């Protein structure tokens, strides 16, 4: 059923609340191939919050910190979560309708619609509360031709190391995953269906994704046109603690687990990300032997050199029409909370339970290294 | 008067409490030429605190974060200060004497002497409280031949970008500066004299270091053998706010303002630091014209090419026997608290009021950019 009005066009940006915005922006630029896009802070008249905005392709990350001692909201969030995602922004049409419908349906509107303006045009915003402390900012451009948004200026500094580093080829945000406490997958996913008129796109249960020790459940929600996809996970039964529970343990509650970044040349992307010093999970050699055998009878043909996929530890899954290439980074902070994913799609716009299982097992290895794969 | 017993050999290390230890270590390695030395965290059995230890020459920085939500001590310090220095460690002989004398003299002993042991030998430690929330850890090696200390293991990861970046040539910690609130310079410096049997090494007042708008006072304390030098600053009068007060405003109290790192090849160091993307303060062109004229009658001869010093914005000061080359970085976080300095000494083991004045003016320019050079 197509929503009567409104559209969620694409992910706009992801806002992180971090301990040191300057250093965080530096990390993502150096290690992951981002470049500075915009800035606000003391030098631009923003006296409570500093933000470094960085971009790669269509991907926009906003790294923000408090400027003053004893900031209650940002300081509490920092002590609770460590560095992590605060807001997932969507570019929309008809923000007014979307907010009114969401309110009538029971969503909490943290910030009522407001308009900001600069010499490049106007932008309308609204803020809704989703799971945990995570929010969604709705962004409706009203003939806006600026490079980012009102209230942000050119970058504080253009680091001269960045043009010397190899291009990472990341193009856009593919999906974003939210981990929930035990028995909160349904409520957190229903939020989207009820309030935003998203629909259920995919799901897996603990009979599909599990190791000998642990498991999860997941429901993926999507907007009508399926340009926005968000898996929602919860822990599920096993002899040992689910990695989704490890996340909740270290995050202090629900929150964003991973942001997946799409590329059209994953071999180049991962080679270059590794050259820049980014770490990824691993996969046993047996996996690639099994893959080569299974590919002999698959209806699809993988065009990437399997030797390169093996060397780079990329995971392959397929249906009868196309295939998916996926790899997870190690967590981007010491708490085992947030990490990122690189994904390439070949005539496949969904998810694969094979890759979900393989990725789950690769993460579980690290969970056990951390001493957190403990008997229930 | 030589202390009856005990010796403070050298700075051992500086411990930072930061929001994201992994990213911070990455910043210092990439931008400033450090390499990983050691690690403790979940994978090594340290379940409350993660630490990434990095080294360059004799310089050792320890970047630490809390691993769990709602860590009181580290979380409060993070919200109060942002990322910054928690502890300045000294390598000592006769830790027992030093602690007992300090206690008798009135110092607060945060942690009584204790011994840790591994297969490389034993190390004795003690912790004393200095200004603000800053502590000193005393480190006495007892036939210890390990690369760092007990309780830390090999690095979590050796980033493969680092060997590809140019060498920064930093050798050892030269001095560390503590900024105090109004009228606390004397008490904070006296702490060293009374408790540790340091002595006054140098001082300047607001008649020596000032611009048209602002000023400071400083007292430098040193150990008997003068291997350890620590300037202690306070704000002083002016039409506008002192940069030392700006620090206190943003730090929430007293704390470390800058760590100075010594090099024997400052031209190479600064060229390579700039290539890696580190930002430094600036100096007007007039300064170098004046310098060239003054050098015509100086008793010393500067061996570095003055054109290179000008291009790199290095500041020169001298007495009749030798000279000092100094440059400040921009702050290493968005709050204008901590920054670093690179220093080269040529037959000059003290400080120069000329350079102190020039460095003060260079910082004041940035303070004004931040909107913090406000009328008193
Ligand atoms: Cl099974
Ligand atoms: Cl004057
Ligand atoms: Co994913
Ligand atoms: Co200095
Ligand atoms: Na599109
Ligand atoms: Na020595």
């Amino acid at each position: 059923a197509k929503p009567e009005r409104g559209r969620f066009l694409h992910f706009h940006s992801v806002t992180f609340w971090v301990g040191n915005a300057k250093q965080a922006a530096s990390f993502y630029c150096s290690k992951m191939g981002f470049e500075p896009l915009a800035y606000r802070g003391l030098e631009t008249g923003s006296r409570e919050v500093v933000s470094h905005v960085i971009k790669q392709g269509k991907i926009v990350f906003v790294l923000s910190s408090a400027l003053n001692p004893w900031n209650k909201e940002m300081g509490d969030h920092l002590v609770k979560h460590g560095d992590g995602v605060k807001d997932i922004a969507f570019e929309v049409e008809d923000c007014d309708y979307i907010v009114q419908k969401a309110r009538e349906r029971g969503a909490k509107i943290m910030r009522e619609p407001w308009v900001e303006q600069d010499k490049f045009g106007k932008v309308k915003f609204a803020v809704l509360q989703t799971y945990g402390d995570t929010t969604h900012t709705l962004v409706e451009k009203m003939n806006y031709i600026g490079q980012f948004l009102p209230g942000y200026e050119a970058p504080a500094f253009m680091d001269p190391l960045l043009p010397k580093l190899p291009k990472c080829s990341l193009e856009m945000i593919d999906h974003i995953v939210g981990n929930q406490p035990d028995q909160e997958m349904v409520s957190a996913s229903e939020w989207y269906l009820k309030n935003l008129q998203f629909h259920r796109f995919w799901s897996v249960d603990d009979t599909q994704v599990h190791t000998e020790y642990s498991s999860l459940r997941s429901i993926v929600v999507a907007n009508y046109e399926e340009s926005i996809k968000m898996p929602i996970n919860e822990p599920a039964p096993g002899k040992k603690k689910s990695q989704i529970q490890e996340y909740v343990d270290y995050n202090g509650g629900a929150g964003v687990q991973h942001i997946a970044l799409k590329t059209e040349d994953i071999i180049t992307a991962i080679r270059h990300l590794r050259e820049r010093g980014l770490e990824f999970l691993s996969v046993p050699s047996t996996y690639y032997k099994q893959l080569r055998e299974k590919l002999k009878t698959a209806k699809i043909k993988v065009k990437e050199n399997i030797d390169a996929l093996e060397e780079l530890k990329i995971l392959v899954d397929y249906d009868e029409k196309g295939y998916l290439l996926q790899i997870f980074t190690k967590p981007v902070q010491d708490r085992p909370t947030l990490f990122l994913e690189v994904i390439q799609r070949h005539n496949h716009q969904g998810f694969g339970a094979g890759n979900f299982n393989s990725l789950f097992k690769a993460f579980e290895e690290e969970q056990n290294l951390r001493g957190n794969l403990t008997n229930m």
